[PDB]
């Protein structure tokens, strides 16, 4: 495979963080890059990993984090562009950046634009959340962390337990239960997007009044817990508040898909 970066070319730099799936470093390879290093594979796992890289190779869009190559030594790794800036999670919940409503709407629009692109390519993200949406140069949304779905979800020792803890807030009721036919769908991505909209339009994570992540898992999975939409800022447009409730519908068939979502956001942006 021609997308393997030969060993010895990448220089690792700053450790950005160690998540439930891999550690990300800033790096140098023809300039700044990000390097996500996975676990410390059999021939079958190497072939499966290359198959997953095939999915990443399908994505070429300015709202999608740019895949640049992969490595197998010292460990399996994914190399992408380096985003100059912070994630949406960092802005909203850590440093509490005060975006104007017009810019919050634009961030929502750009996120929907990337999701629409993925879905058009038959890619279900499965892991959308504000800490893998990066605000590049404070201007351009880049969505990442949709790669290696089979590696993340199916391989032994991929820290699935930790992944659950880190993703529960964005996870649709049917993804929690995994009982319905095809629990991961375009519609479950829409629900996660609905939670990102909640974060943008309230400045808060959902369920901040519920201390217990187990109660959240059980309650959302039972269809008995939804974000408190009364916390949306006073200047959030009513059409945007309605859209957010549509994306968050507990019954997945009631959720709009991203062509409709994009048209709604674009209409209200161009209505100001
Ligand atoms: C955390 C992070 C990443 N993470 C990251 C990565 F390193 C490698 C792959 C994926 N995702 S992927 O699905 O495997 C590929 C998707 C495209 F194909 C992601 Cl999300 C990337 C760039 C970053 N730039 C700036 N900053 C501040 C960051 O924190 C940052």
């Amino acid at each position: 495979d021609d997308w393997e970066i030969p060993d010895g070319q990448i220089t690792v730099g700053q450790r950005i963080g160690s998540g439930s799936f891999g550690t990300v470093y800033k790096g140098k390879w023809h300039g700044d890059v990000a390097v996500k290093m996975l676990n410390v594979p059999t021939p079958q796992q190497l072939q499966a990993f290359k198959n997953e890289v095939g999915v990443l190779r399908k994505t070429r869009h300015v709202n999608i984090l740019l895949f640049m190559g992969y490595s197998t030594k010292p460990q399996l790794a994914i190399v992408t562009q380096w985003c100059e800036g912070s994630s949406l999670y960092h802005h909203l919940h850590i440093i509490e950046t005060k975006f104007e409503m017009i810019k919050l709407i634009d961030i929502a629009r750009q996120t929907a634009q990337g999701m629409d692109y993925l879905h058009a390519k038959s890619i279900i993200h499965r892991d959308l959340k504000s800490n893998n949406i990066f605000l590049h140069e404070d201007l351009t949304v880049k969505i990442g962390d949709f790669g290696l779905a089979t590696v993340k979800s199916r391989w032994s020792g991929s820290h699935q337990f930790e992944q659950l803890s880190g993703s529960i807030l964005w996870m649709a009721p049917e993804v929690i239960r995994m009982q319905d036919k095809n629990p991961y769908s375009f519609q479950s991505d829409v629900y996660a997007f609905g939670i990102v909209l909640y974060e943008l339009m309230t400045g808060q994570l959902p369920y901040s009044n519920i201390n217990n992540r187990d109660q959240i898992i059980a309650m959302v999975g039972a269809g008995a817990l939804s974000p408190d939409l009364s916390k949306v800022r006073s200047n959030c447009p009513k059409a945007m508040k309605r859209l957010m409730a549509e994306c968050l519908k507990k019954k997945r068939d009631e959720r709009p898909l991203f062509p409709q979502i994009l048209a709604s956001i674009e209409l209200l942006a161009r209505s100001l």
